């Protein structure tokens, strides 16, 4: 089911702000690398691994400035999982 990622680090690489803060959280992989139930897989660990390479190249510093807006960017990962569930699923 990483679509609901691609599809959201898609839109997301032009703010760089929530996703940007978010893999930097990548070293924590490791130290929370134990079993939490969901057991989610690397569905996106492969996609993110695009936004990674953008962190060093300049995201790093937009994060800084898009900062700004990273209050209603970080809600947008509650949302992530409805865009495609939802897509594929027209009801509600």
């Amino acid at each position: 089911m990483a679509t609901t990622y691609e599809e959201f680090a898609a839109k997301l690489d032009r703010l760089d702000a929530e996703f940007a803060k978010k893999m930097e959280e990548q070293n924590k992989r490791f130290f929370a690398d134990k079993p939490d139930e969901a057991t989610l897989s690397p569905e996106m660990k492969e996609h993110y691994e695009k936004f990674e390479k953008m962190i060093q190249e300049h995201t790093d510093k937009f994060n800084k400035k898009m900062r700004e807006h990273s209050e209603h960017f970080k809600a947008k990962f509650a949302e992530l999982l409805e865009q495609q569930k939802n897509a594929q699923f027209p009801g509600k």
